[PDB]
């Protein structure tokens, strides 16, 4: 009844609110509008606007996959953060319907998202570790006990986001965080997300190939079964320092993703007998047989234990791939 009119005194400007508003304006999103989560991130007379309110820093550093995530400082508060851009002619409601309101120590923390004109502008928090997908390069590949360490935290939000009927989308080692020391790992990106009750209708975007599930390739109904899947495509990846199937098929891959079995030959054999067991039971094809996000968080809990705990210093020396 109201609903109607609390979304029409959100449009046109910009303001500091809440969770449940800034979804409310961000379904209309298909000049400058949008709401700021957090005390740092301030309007100013109903406006945000890029280079006059906020400043990206510096010569312009990108991050994500297309150099759309920055590092910017609120130009009146002070405080820094991150922004990823995102064109508003595919905008995903599900980017920010999907993600406001949550609150995890495994998720990275949503600040609010301001648009300006052909620009959706998402803010969060900074991250000062960068991606497991940088750390995995950096380093070559990690040591089992960390790779466990990490995928035991990102099972832990798809914990969080699955009994919340909430689809991830895109697990995997560029999407996920890593605090300044190294100790804590948060997802982020939410731009492949999808509330639950096929993939293949409407405003999809496919998530990355290599870690593409058997069923969500062949067209096949999809639950919260796909992130695992993608969890453990991530631990091989963490392990070997490459994704799974690139060295063993060179063309379109998502053809041998269905036909193959599941790239379990790749998991190091020098892997403890429940990482090598974990890495299985998240591989099945059948989503029926594919584990859950909270056995497979309890059952790779457990091979983190197997192997002594996390030992090795989190930028270590280097190791080279497979
Ligand atoms: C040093 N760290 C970074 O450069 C950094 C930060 C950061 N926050 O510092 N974010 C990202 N990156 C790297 C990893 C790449 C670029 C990357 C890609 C993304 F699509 C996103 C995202 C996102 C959100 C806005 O959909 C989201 C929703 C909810 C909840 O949380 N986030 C972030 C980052």
């Amino acid at each position: 009844p109201v609903e109607e009119y609390l979304v029409h005194a959100l449009q046109g400007s910009v303001s500091s609110g809440q969770a449940h508003s800034l979804a409310s304006l961000a379904k209309t999103w298909s000049d400058n509008e949008g709401v700021l989560l957090t005390e740092k991130l301030k309007p100013v007379d109903y406006e945000y606007r890029e280079e006059v309110h906020w400043m990206t820093h510096q010569p312009r550093v990108g991050r994500g996959s297309f150099g759309e995530v920055h590092r910017m400082k609120d130009k009146q508060t002070g405080f820094q953060c991150a922004v990823k851009k995102v064109r508003l002619e595919v905008f995903r409601v599900e980017e920010l319907v999907a993600c406001a309101g949550l609150s995890s120590p495994r998720i990275v923390p949503l600040y609010g998202a301001v648009r300006e004109g052909p620009w959706v502008n998402i803010f969060m928090e900074l991250l000062e570790g960068g991606s497991l997908g940088q750390l995995i390069k950096q380093m070559g590949c990690l040591p089992e006990d960390r790779a466990l360490y990490y995928l035991g935290q990102a099972l832990e939000g798809l914990e969080y986001l699955h009994t919340r009927r909430i689809l991830h989308g895109d697990v995997k080692a560029d999407n996920v965080l890593l605090s300044s020391d190294g100790s804590r790992a948060a997802l982020c990106d939410f731009g492949h997300a999808l509330c639950l009750q096929s993939l293949l209708t409407g405003d999809y975007i496919p998530g990355t190939e290599t870690h593409m599930a058997p069923e969500v390739v062949m067209g096949k109904p999809c639950d919260a079964k796909v992130d695992i899947w993608s969890s453990c495509c991530m631990m091989l990846h963490m392990l070997n320092g490459c994704h799974p199937w690139t060295q063993y098929f060179r063309g379109p891959l998502c053809l041998k993703i269905a036909s193959e079995p599941p790239p379990i030959r790749e998991i190091p054999p020098s892997c403890a007998p429940l990482t090598a067991q974990a890495i299985q039971e998240g591989l099945r094809k059948e989503p029926v047989h594919r584990a859950s996000a909270m056995e497979l968080r309890r059952k790779v809990g457990k091979a983190l234990q197997e192997v002594g705990g996390l030992k090795s210093p989190w930028k270590g020396e280097y190791k080279e791939p497979r």
